[PDB]
């Protein structure tokens, strides 16, 4: 069962939900805080390889990924960084995230952005129980037009979902 | 954790979450409500813009916004709305739903058109704490073959979660 | 409120929950049960029809669907399965699963994966109370480059919800 707006702060005070930096009352409303994108990119230069097996012997894995993967994009103040229909691009929330082992987070993209094709990470909602860090942002266009995301724009919402007792098993022990 | 079908019935006489039209029984089944297409459509013209500032000043916005979206496309009884491979598209659910302030949505589309092609609104899955309304739908072909949607038809699943209190900040109320 | 990992350890020993082959602890971990790659597949032929009517005449919706997939593709021992950008396939995970009445779960596919364009199902996250089998994956690949995927890979992480109470209509009661 979801923690409603109210019980989120609580679970922050409690030091038992970790935000940073802490979203205001504003950014936290119903059953969601709203999260940030942050500035940091990746594309993809397919050039280079025929093909990725996610599946296969680590060392061709890690090089052939090396590859394919742009090197890290920074946007200096008031950049955009353009999506253009058809691309997927990686980026990250500006908020870091630090979830105990009995709390699941469900990250959910904007309904309004997604209305203009920004599909974000939407194979994957689930942020886990010992998670601690940023969230990385894979985003795809599946409008016609391009959007410019500009670092700081509302990216996101988190909800929060106790388990049923605390996991064995965590991220941060495993 | 997820109201089952009964609870779903129970919640909707308590007068707790309306549905509206209310469905029968046949389509409240396991832990979802079955949702129906509705007749209101929009498709994109990107001729008139070269891009969308998701996050930029409301009045270029606005009006970027009234250039790229068709106007409303309403389709006369028997007849489809053909979403070509590779199309984006928005509608909206038959059905208005209104929740409280202690439980939320989160709808899926349902699996079956998924494997023809149909991505529907799928970085987003959650209905809010206090939302009153139509759901508006994004569609997305992504198989090979066009796809005829008609008004009426299945589109969706509701599902519902109480949520740990009722929300301070619901949609109605901020 | 999902099961942490240890209760589902749990609810696979009282009978109440079933995966087979059963996953080691390895593969159980937070709150998810990481899932597999099964070895049947299906591809899409357009050229025999022009379109698909979901919410049509039952006949020529059987026959229609007969035309476009393919006959099933399984793949010997070793060998690999390559998803092309912009190909929809769909396959099947390793797992059979079967859920009691009062428990149902939710599919995420791998956030690794996704990052290299890998949508799997995703506009459905929902396995039904009652549900028995083999989950039906459909898969996209959203990136520049080609996809690798081989029978027995990690494809998913399955998480587990118990209902407000057990449901009237499960899916093998209905
Ligand atoms: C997921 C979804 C939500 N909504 C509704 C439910 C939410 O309560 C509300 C807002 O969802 P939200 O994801 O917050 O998008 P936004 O950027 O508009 O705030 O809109 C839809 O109309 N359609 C959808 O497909
Ligand atoms: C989400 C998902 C569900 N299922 C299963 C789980 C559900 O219990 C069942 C039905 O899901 P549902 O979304 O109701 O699709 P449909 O139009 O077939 O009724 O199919 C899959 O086989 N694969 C999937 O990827
Ligand atoms: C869904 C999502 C998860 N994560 C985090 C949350 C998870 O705790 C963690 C792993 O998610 P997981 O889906 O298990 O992917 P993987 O193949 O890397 O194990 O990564 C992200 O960084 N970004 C995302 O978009």
């Amino acid at each position: 069962m979801r923690l409603c707006d109210r019980d989120i702060e609580a679970w922050l005070d409690e030091g038992r939900l970790s935000i940073n930096p802490r979203p205001p009352v504003e950014r936290i409303n119903g059953a969601t805080v709203d999260v940030r994108l942050g500035n940091k990119f990746r594309t993809f230069r397919g050039h280079t390889a025929a093909f990725i097996d996610l599946s296969g012997p680590k060392d061709e894995v890690s090089a052939a990924l090396d590859r394919v993967m742009s090197d890290e994009i920074v946007l200096d103040e008031g950049e955009a960084f353009y999506l253009h229909p058809g691309e997927l691009a990686l980026a990250v929330t500006l908020e870091s995230v630090t979830l105990p082992a009995d709390l699941v987070g469900w990250l959910d993209g904007r309904s309004s952005l997604a209305r203009l094709g920004l599909m974000v990470h939407v194979t994957a909602h689930r942020i886990d129980p010992g998670w601690s860090g940023c969230i990385v942002l894979a985003f795809y266009n599946s409008g016609k037009l391009p959007l410019a995301l500009r670092p700081g724009m509302l990216i996101g919402a988190l909800s929060f979902e106790p388990l049923s007792g605390p996991a064995v098993r965590p991220y941060n022990r495993r």
